[PDB]
């Protein structure tokens, strides 16, 4: 499945370079701008546990979520991750607990020590 296929030839999309966010592009965007610090940015998402069965179904599909890109307002991967998607694209996201929930988790839908799995898509971004 995506996950593997990420762990395997997912793009180590760090600072660090552990390959705690690794990125596949599923749907190329728009030209070459990228959201900057402190823009507001509008995805869709679908996110799981990565050894989950299925995408987490309790938010809006309809909905965008929006968020204010490098203010710590998500976890670290989506502030590290969204930076590098063009208005348009879609890619999957596939994170160590250290860029999530960590060892404290959310329980009861994130467990201590969660690796996790995101689709998300950038619909737009504004300064
Ligand atoms: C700076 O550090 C943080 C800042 C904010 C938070 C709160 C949770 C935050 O959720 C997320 O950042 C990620 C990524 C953006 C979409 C939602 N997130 C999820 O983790 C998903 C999760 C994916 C794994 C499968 C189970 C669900 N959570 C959600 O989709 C749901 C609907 C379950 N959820 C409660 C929210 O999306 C709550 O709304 C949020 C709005 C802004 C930031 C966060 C959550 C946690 C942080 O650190 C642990």
């Amino acid at each position: 499945g995506a996950p593997a296929t990420v762990t395997e030839q997912g793009e180590d999309i760090t600072s660090k370079k552990d390959r705690g966010v690794l990125k596949i592009v599923k749907r190329v965007g728009n030209g070459e701008e990228t959201p900057m610090i402190g823009d507001k940015v509008y995805v869709h998402y679908k996110g799981k546990l990565s050894n989950g069965k299925k995408f987490d179904s309790s938010h809006d599909r309809n909905e965008p979520f929006v968020f204010s890109l490098g203010k710590g307002q998500v976890i670290k991967a989506w502030d590290i991750g969204v930076a590098t998607m063009k208005k348009g694209e879609i890619a999957h996201l596939l994170i160590k607990p250290e860029y999530a929930y960590g060892s404290a988790g959310s329980l009861p839908k994130i467990p201590s020590n969660a690796t996790l799995f995101f689709e998300i898509e950038l619909l737009d971004f504004k300064g």
